Parts: C-alpha cells; sequence; structure tokens
C-alpha cells in the first residue's frame, strides 16, 4: 500500500520495422528514453524502506548497460522497438531479479510514454 | 496490462462563474493547460502498438481545435470550467472517437490538476 | 471517478541514522522534497470542485510549516525521515483534516519517489 | 561580475489586437507566463547577499499583482501585450524600485520567450 | 536592446567517429535534441514584434525536417556531430535565412548542451 | 565563439547565519542545488569538441564530492553559504583546474540563482 519509483534515462538509436513504407519511425531515429521502475511492498521496519536504491541500481545496471548508447534493434526481443515492447521487454528482464516489481513505465519523448504492468 | 498516455498542450482564457464575488478566479484568466489522453488495451502482434498515434491526434484535432487559443466559458458545456469539468467534458467527447480511452488528466498549471476515468 | 491533485515544495534537511556507517545518507544533508497530495470524491454539481484549492492550503499549511526550511529528524515520528516513512507521516497528519485524501507522493530528488495510500 | 535571477510564473487572459483576422493569437486565448527579473550588482561581504530577495518580491508584488489572474489588455501600457511589449512594461514598472534590474524576461509557453535589458 | 527565443526538439541518432576505441559516444547512439535559435532586432512599433514566430517555423522547416527522425552521420557537414559542430551547422544552414539570429543552443540531453555565436 | 554547459545536481544543508533572529534561513535547511559550469574556447578541429566532457567531470569530482550530501557550514570558505558565495567558491576550486572555466552558475531552489564570472 506503499510504492517507490526510480526514474533512469538512456540515450539510445532505433527505428520500427513493422511501419508502412513513408512513416518516419521508419527511418533510423533516436531518443532520450526515460524508463521507470516501481516497487511495491511491506517497509521494513528497522531501515523503513521498501528496498535499498542501491540494491536496485545493481539489479537494474545488467539490463540498463545493454539499453545505454546502444541501437535498439540489435537486441533478442526489441526486434520491434516500440515502447509497449520495450517495456515489456524491461519488465521480463528486471522481475525476476526485483520480485516486488509492480510497473516499468517508458518514455520516448516528453509527452508520450507507456507503462506495463 | 499495458496502458500509453499522450500529453498535449493548450493556450486558453478562463474564468469561475460560480465563486465569491472578488475571488481571483472569478476574474478573466488564463492558463497553459496541458491534457493527458490514457489509452488502454491489447498490443497487436504485428505492429506492436495499441493504437497508431496518428488515429489519436486526428481523433482529438477536433476537440483540441476548440480548446486551443479560445475562450473556454463560450463552449457549450464548458459553462463552468473549472479542472474537473474540463476534464469530464473532453473524456465526454473523446470517448466516443477513441474507445481505449481510459483515463483523461487535465493540469491548469504545473503544481495542480485533476484526472477523469 | 474523478481525482484532484496538489503539489508543494519544501526545503529541507534530513539524515538517515539507520543506514550502514560509510554511507552518505547517513551524513548531514538536505533537500527539495515535493509532496502531491491527491483527493478522491464527488464534483460538487454548483461549484464544479471536489474541494476548494483554499481549504486544502488552510488544512496542509500547519503540516507545511512544520516541514519547511526545517531539519526534518527533530520532529516527532519523523526520526528516520525517508520517503515512505515521510509519506506515512503526512497521511497522517492530513488525513484527519482532509478525509477525502487518497494518496500522498513524495519526492527526495527530480528521479526518485514514494507514494502512499 | 556576479548576477541574481529570481522566476515569477502568473496566470493571465490576453489577446493581440494587431494580428490579421484568422490569426489565432487574435483570439481572447491566455497562458501561465513566467518572468525572470534579473539583478547585477556588488555582493555585501556581511550578507553575502547582492540584495535581500524579500526586497525583491516586496518591490515586484504590486506590478505582479495587476498581472496575476489578470486580462492583460485592460491594463494601460499593455493595449498590446506581445511578450517584447510586455517584457518592456515590466521592466518599466520594476526598474524603478529595484534600480540593479539588469533584465526581464517573459515566457509565454514553456518553449518561446524573450529578454529585454 | 531586445532578443527572442524559440525552442524545438528533434528525435535523432548519431554517433561520433574520433573517440578512442571503446568509448560509449562511438557507438550508434541517439538522443532528444534540443535547439534554441535566438533573434535580435528592433521591436516593431505597430505590430509589438520582433519577428513574426511562424516566419521563424516556416524558416527553420527545411533545416529541422532533415535533422528530425534522422540519422545525423549521413547528412553533408555532420559526419562528426558534437554539439559543437551541430550547433555550428544548424548555424550556417539558418543565418542566412533568418538575418537577425545572433544564437544557436544545441542541446543533446536535459543537462547538458552547447551555444554557438 | 563557442560555449559549452554542463549541469550538475547534489544535495545540501545549509543555513545562513548572519540573517536576522527570525528568518527562516537562519534556520538548519538544504536544496536540491544545480550547478552549471560554462566553459569557453576553440573546438578542435578533429575532435570536435572543445574539451572531452570526461576531462570535466575528473577535475570537478573533487569539488563535486566535498559538496554533495553534506552540510555546506562546515567546508572553509562557505562559512556563510548563500548562492553567491558559493557560486564565487565553485569557481575558484575549479577555475585552477579547468583554465578555460567563464561562469559558474547555482541554484538552490527551482526558481532562483546566481551567476558568477
Ligand atoms: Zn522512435
Ligand atoms: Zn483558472
Ligand atoms: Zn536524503
Ligand atoms: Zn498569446
Ligand atoms: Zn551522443
Ligand atoms: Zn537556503
Amino acid at each position: 500500500s506503499t510504492t517507490l519509483f526510480k526514474d533512469f534515462t538512456f540515450e539510445a538509436a532505433h527505428r520500427l520495422p513493422h511501419v508502412p513504407e513513408g512513416h518516419k519511425c521508419g527511418r533510423l531515429h533516436g531518443h532520450s528514453f526515460m524508463v521507470r521502475l516501481e516497487i511495491t511492498g511491506e517497509v521494513d521496519p528497522h531501515t523503513g524502506w521498501i528496498i535499498d536504491f542501491a540494491e536496485l541500481k545493481a539489479a537494474f545496471k545488467p539490463t540498463y548497460e545493454r539499453l545505454d548508447h546502444h541501437y535498439l534493434n540489435d537486441i533478442p526481443g526489441l526486434e520491434n522497438p516500440t515502447s509497449e515492447v520495450l517495456a515489456k521487454w524491461i519488465w521480463d528482464q528486471v522481475k525476476p531479479v526485483v520480485p516486488l516489481l509492480s510497473a516499468v513505465m517508458v518514455k520516448e519523448t516528453c509527452t508520450a510514454g507507456c507503462i506495463y504492468r
């Protein structure tokens, strides 16, 4: 009934393979992505934390490193790297290392994002 | 399971008619409104999208074009143009042409708003 | 269902008493905190408001005045003033004087927060 | 050289009377304006300030009063309330009571502004 | 004197060819770029403007459409697309069509940019 | 010529000890500060940079680690930690190790700050 969240940003290149022929999103293009990891459980009586942040950064780092300053399409499972797919992919990578993960949000621009539960 | 949202902003004038006599919100005034449209449903296996963003831009244009750089009180329904009523009004114009709309959020200033579901 | 929310910022010092000895969060430090108060209920058909912002500002001021330009550890209950605890603590001061309160959000930095419902 | 700046926002209705017939700016609209007041001068060796802020807030207050939650065009000197006009008008009102003011910046939208000196 | 500025954002891929072997910036990556164009000139007595905003949108359009949703390295003059080269290149495409232009600010990420001229 | 800027944030405590009896700024308090370092110089013909953004972090690291998650009053030179004094103090710590530094900006809150050259 308490939730935490943490934002990270990464710089990346991608393109959408399944859009019609002219579409601007089929060009190779890039963005400053924002990812929000959201976490839900009990507040620890001694530490007063649901989770240490240094834990959360450590458990995300392997996945973060694959995304940042990379080309998304070269990453297995991101063959079609829209926000929807990216956020599912991210959940799939993070959830088995962060059991208390309750949601992933991805934002490609400042005016548009996607949330996966 | 998956949600998407898209943010727009318009510049309009409004004033509240039902506040007490000298209240600042009863004077002719303006804001940079932000509106957020939230969509929920199935991710298409092939496009990797819930909805094309261009369908949405197009289905909101007419309602948008009515709000932007206008005086709100002169639009039928926006007689009492608080944030609450305005989010409800946008939902009401928008839900018929975007069946997957799951929420409307209105912000009048950067420090306050309202969400209608 | 309609939800309102208002955002406030205060400047404050704190430190965490229960982290291990090296840790940077055990040092005397501070932040620009953000508290989001969120309210749920019925829109008044006459005023077009779930609540008047003036009643909200007035009901939170006592709590705000305690938090702002202060050292958080010196407030009873905020002895371990993390986000999770800061937010439960704000809910307990505010729920009694704002019965439609539905959530409290606290952010310490721009990239990390906590929500209590 | 040392410079201070302070940012204020106000909400306000306006319209531009000298744009052509169709033009959307010639329709009654509003924005959330941002004004930045910039001040240059000696730092006092004892207080470490160029100026007390409360002395800037109090010296701006009467100009800020006339602008916040008002229709700009009713204000003499603002009959044509473009950004360039509105920043030169604020300097004309503030400069006499803050003789260290060195610039005034007005923004109407988050992406556009104007600087007068 | 008076100064105007207008901000644009474009989404794009690039990478640096002249950085050391392993350097992250030599991978294909991208950013959400910010470009600020700054204009300096006389305010016209009758319109109250330095320059019509959409006279400026229309004049940046061909330079903008080439940068947006594109791969910076394919464009002639941007074979080494650093901030500093980007900014001067934007200058060189725009200056000839916007005589009053007085500065180009390019930003690659929220916390880093460069100003030419 | 060309200017680079890079922004950093740190989380600190302070209090001013030279303000009158009651003043809110004389109480132990904190902010999320922001510091912009600004650098001016030749763009290198081959690298297309003025300075390497990595040589800047390394040279600033020792100063940033003294300010971050600390109480500013304990640091010599910051006896009276106003924005103005702090900006000047950052200049004096950084200029010897970054000779192309041309300005330092400090922001205590999102709505106020100070530039030193
Ligand atoms: Zn994209
Ligand atoms: Zn209003
Ligand atoms: Zn802290
Ligand atoms: Zn306008
Ligand atoms: Zn880059
Ligand atoms: Zn302070």
